[PDB]
């Protein structure tokens, strides 16, 4: 019965699926398929994102949706009202900035 | 005398700690909770993000 133990992956009796995969794998890249479940994430790893990827990347990293569309560089008017108020504290300017200011807005940006 | 004496993951006298963890894990999941430290880079990769991993 014995001539060398040039045993293979599948007599580690007490080896997991994921792990057998992995003993198998010849390659970085086959190493990534295996562990990196999340698409958009495997994408990122491996260098290669498409726009939906950037845009589903950028939905794991940011919060603030007025924030997101700007990186999407495709903002809604209430968009750019947010975007607006992280910008500048004035509130006469930010009437400016809306193409809209109020009655007050209009003379305090004359006295300004 | 048996057929094929099922060695175990400890049998591997030159594998690595991370190695053998690795050999023994059976999802995608798993596999990632051993090779990804940062836990900010971690949620990114399993698609669930805070808004403390999102900053980071």
């Amino acid at each position: 019965r014995s001539k060398e133990i040039s045993i293979e992956v599948e007599d580690i009796k007490d080896a997991g699926d994921t792990g057998k995969r992995l003993l198998k794998i010849n390659t970085p890249s086959g190493a990534r398929n295996i562990i990196i479940e999340n698409e958009d994430a495997k994408a990122l790893i491996n260098g290669e994102t498409t726009n939906t990827n950037k845009k589903n990347l950028q939905d794991l990293l940011f919060s603030d949706g007025n924030v997101k569309a700007f990186l999407q560089a495709t903002t809604t008017d209430e968009n750019k009202t947010a975007l607006q108020q992280l910008l500048v504290s004035n509130a006469d300017v930010l009437g400016l900035l809306s193409g809209n200011p109020t009655s007050d807005n209009k003379i305090n940006l004359r006295t300004m």
